[PDB]
């Protein structure tokens, strides 16, 4: 499995390090295969790069 | 955040209703963000669109 | 530019013939790039491939 | 709905605030769903990571 | 590396995994990484979830 | 077609030219596609946003 997850930047480095292995037990945990086949891509986005219900989250 | 897991078909609708639960639980442990704020998007890829090592994984 | 929208499934033909080209026209229109440029790829999910808070859009 | 958008790099962030709400109307609106369900994401590509008919897009 | 490559469905599984084992050596060529780390995805899009220019790839 | 490669940062801008320019003529041959309609997006990933088996791909 491959998953790609995108996130505001703005966290640590350990807090990435933690969602990259926690999401990578439950992907391998769920699906009852072995960890590492788990590919985890984490996507930082500027806050001015997402918008929701057509604004800025930076603004909400 | 919002992720998006590519999986090989063949996972029954309870497997992949766990995988949905379990890693959004991670993710937002991981990040001490709102459950509520997490998306997650299942992809399911057939075993021949697929390729490791360039081989088809149905045939690995 | 390159468009990639993720949408449930359960729309007509149509209504996704609109989405292409009104998602195109504001993308040229913004950007202020040619018309032609402009790729738009409609990726639809299943109601129990997409989840929010950790549950099934389907449910909720 | 969620769309993730790829455009090249050297827009303002005007251009890139109007992109967002412009095209988050247009999937509102051709979808009927809600406004502030439309979620959007900016990825902007370096004009050396882009390659149109095998050629980097700032050499055509 | 990973690569996802959109195309449009049509093609037969032969095809299908002729592109993946010919994209996967030119990465591996051009990048001189071990073969064995290539992953390939392919996503195919129904003809009336592609446009280009504001309308289908499928009637032009 | 719209190729997205996923690679670790680190590589010369020659290198990434001739990735571009590979994959493109492998994805045209595969498919017989005229060249020109071939569109790649290469997309950089920091050492310690890759994860293999729930570890950075750096520390593995």
């Amino acid at each position: 499995p491959i998953a790609q997850i995108h996130i505001l930047e703005g966290r640590s480095d350990e807090q990435k390090e933690t969602l990259i292995r926690e999401v990578s037990e439950a992907i391998s945990r769920s699906l009852d295969a072995p960890l590492t086949s788990v590919r985890v891509i984490i996507t930082e986005m500027a806050k001015g790069h997402f918008g929701i219900g057509g604004e800025l989250a930076s603004k909400v």
